[PDB]
């Protein structure tokens, strides 16, 4: 039986292996609705060949690559048994990756999607909290697609644009701080800073109007809430890259700081992205963990588990999948609101595209 | 009959005629809580004279003055009044006006309580959201006092230092802005953009790790749900004041910006303040309304009101009290954190002095 109801999983990807690494940063600096450089065409291909040897380091140092294509897949197929049940009506249900970056190429699923005679399509982001410069981009690629192939959808498309606050992916990010809380000795499990960690936006992009930090900062009170405020805890910002002013207070800054301030166990957590990434340099660096723990006396830091592939994540993505099904909504009411300062002609472009669609 | 309990109600004021303007300013530059400059005992009262005119000028604009004392009471006669049918236990309740920068000044009001015998204190923030220039000093302030008389408090204090996602908090501003929405054309409501406005921080704050955009965002964030996501809305910050970088985006930009880009109902909600306060540039300089108005067509900017005097914001108050009352608890665990990178010694003096209260 052919499948009926396609969902598009939607997220940047990352290298397999150490040698995907140029091509991916190739693609990434190359993509207009994440930054616009001049002769951005030409660039593009030198940044990229430049920075390749420190960010092959860096994947290297977290086991050779990024495993977010198997995560994902295996996070898709646990979504669609689950889809199978919940919604016999729109089955047989069927799950397609469609990586910003790397293969399988947004454009490549979409593509292949288009084959499959599909009767409904569901651009689902992979990114909790919406930002131009992650759901933006895919989104904006969908519809970059018809239009740069010259020719109209032979579906049904609708989209989950954004779920920061999901009861199911609060429950997770919980359990998993719980479980790592008790990897700390039973005497300072109540001292314990709990530091929750999304990666960082130029104020550039903060200051025209992106919603992202605004969401980040809802997730973190959900699952306080959740935990009952058990710990003291501060939302940062990490990985920051260039000279440019980025949003604050940095992850590196904020764990030297809280040591120099007696507060010598923190459980960093991944808050943003669900899937293993590049750390921080405390965790890495091994020798300015050295200087830190010689003059803080630090105790223990420590890293809550990517929500990779805790069943009970698929169940968030099924009951988000099913929800958005049984609405009817093309997409959330925030999406036909761009930035007070959006200066990309393709973002109108891409919300009509939405709020559009048949049905 | 003597008071029992109780009631310090922390906000810093403000001048209720344009002739207390010099004094509030001039107090204001001398908080080291709030900001340090060199020979700040010299250069603070210059600042207050030279900018003086200016906010005359700017709370002229809105009726002459601020009326916060006339509302705290009005607000606090209702806590008091809810309070000692809530919890008998602890009555006869007593509230008093803890302003930071004019009479009744925060000393000024502990130094009351005592003679009153009290047996108890609540040091209340009138801030729903956390920041250590605004909780942060008033509280900061109750720790310099005792650190000045020499000696030490005859009664027990205890704090509701923050309150960001207060269920009664979350309906009043529902009711607000509903009943504002209703001040639009129909045919026009679910077009209306909801631009919740809170007052800015400098970067240098946001980035040494003050919680107050993060609280800010989980407000913001409950207050949607309660509504359902009826409209599209966006967290901007105003009143920038000074050259210097602050939180963007700035809500006289993002409105511009906004009717630039075809939305042209904007309501505005006054999200991290609870009185009256000094309104932005599109809605007092009316050169520039004008401007703007014809350049790109907008027709309605409205702003939802205060929570002044509803009543089931006293009813909000006292839920809290009572809750803090029978939940037992010094201070929130929060502030059992000082920011990341903090370089106000006071602060974590200001900390034990709560954490470390009898019972
Ligand atoms: C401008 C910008 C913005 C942004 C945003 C963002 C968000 C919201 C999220 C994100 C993410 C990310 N990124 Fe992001 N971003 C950016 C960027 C970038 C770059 C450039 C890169 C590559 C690396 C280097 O250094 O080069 C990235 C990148 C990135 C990735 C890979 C990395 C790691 O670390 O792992 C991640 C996952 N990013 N992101
Ligand atoms: C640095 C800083 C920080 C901060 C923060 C804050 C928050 C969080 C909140 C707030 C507030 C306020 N303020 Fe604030 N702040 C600041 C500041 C300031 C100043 C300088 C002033 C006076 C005015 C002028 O211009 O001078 C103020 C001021 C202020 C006041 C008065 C005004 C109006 O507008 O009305 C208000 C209410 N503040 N705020
Ligand atoms: C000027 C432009 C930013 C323009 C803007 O923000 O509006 C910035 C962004 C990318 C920068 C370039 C990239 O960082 C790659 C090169 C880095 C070298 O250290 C300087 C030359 C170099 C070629 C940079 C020149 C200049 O600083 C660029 C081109
Ligand atoms: C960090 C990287 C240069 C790396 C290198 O030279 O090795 C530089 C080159 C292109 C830069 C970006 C582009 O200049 C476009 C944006 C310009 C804004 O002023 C900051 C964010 C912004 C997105 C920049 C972030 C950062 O400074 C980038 C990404
Ligand atoms: C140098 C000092 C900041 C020191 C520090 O951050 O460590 C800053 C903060 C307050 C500033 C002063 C205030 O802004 C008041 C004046 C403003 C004028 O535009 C310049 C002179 C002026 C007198 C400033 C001189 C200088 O830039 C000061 C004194
Ligand atoms: C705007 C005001 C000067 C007003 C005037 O000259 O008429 C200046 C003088 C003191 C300045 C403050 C002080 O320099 C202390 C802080 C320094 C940080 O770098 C910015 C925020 C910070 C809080 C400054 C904000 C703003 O630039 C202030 C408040
Ligand atoms: S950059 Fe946010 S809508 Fe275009
Ligand atoms: S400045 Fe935040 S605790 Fe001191
Ligand atoms: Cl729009």
């Amino acid at each position: 039986r052919k499948p009926k109801t396609g969902i598009l999983m939607l997220n940047m990807g990352g290298p397999e292996t150490l040698g995907d690494v140029h091509d991916f940063l190739l693609r990434l600096f190359l993509d207009r609705d994440l930054m616009t450089l001049p002769i951005q065409n030409k660039l593009a291909p030198f940044i990229a060949k430049r920075r390749t040897p420190k960010i092959q380091e860096q994947y290297r140092r977290i086991g050779g690559g990024s495993p977010i294509k198997i995560w994902t897949s295996k996070q898709g197929e646990g979504m669609v048994k689950l889809l199978d049940e919940l919604s016999p009506n729109t089955a047989p249900h069927k799950y397609y990756i469609g990586f910003r970056y790397v293969h399988p190429l947004t454009e490549e699923a979409i593509e292949e999607m288009e084959r499959d005679g599909l009767e409904r399509a569901i651009a689902f982001t992979q990114y909790p909290q919406y930002s131009c410069s992650t759901t933006g981009s895919s989104l904006n690629a969908i519809y970059r697609y018809y239009n740069q192939v010259g020719r109209k959808p032979t579906m049904k498309w609708s989209t989950i644009d954004r779920w920061p606050t999901h009861h199911l992916l609060i429950q997770c990010f919980a359990d998993h701080i719980l479980k790592e809380l008790d990897h700390f000795p039973l005497e300072k499990r109540s001292e314990v800073v709990i530091l929750f960690s999304a990666h960082s936006l130029p104020m550039s992009v903060v200051n025209r109007g992106d919603p992202y930090p605004q969401e980040v900062s809802a997730t973190v009170q959900k699952v306080m809430e959740r935990l009952e405020y058990c710990n003291p805890y501060r939302l940062v910002w990490q990985s920051k890259v260039g000279p440019m002013p980025w949003l604050g207070p940095q992850t590196d800054e904020s764990i030297k700081g809280l040591c120099e301030r007696g507060r010598k166990n923190i459980l960093l957590v991944p808050i943003a992205f669900t899937s293993d990434h590049i750390e921080t340099l405390y965790e890495l660096d091994i020798e300015y963990s050295q200087v830190l723990a010689k003059e803080c006396g630090v105790e223990n830091i420590r890293r809550a588990e990517s929500l990779n592939g805790n069943p009970l994540f698929s169940k968030a993505l099924a009951d988000l999948v099913h929800s958005h099904i049984q609405s009817n909504e093309l997409c959330s009411k925030q999406l036909t609101l761009s930035c007070p300062l959006c200066v990309n002609p393709v973002c109108r472009e891409t919300k009509s595209f939405f709020t559009s669609q048949q049905l």
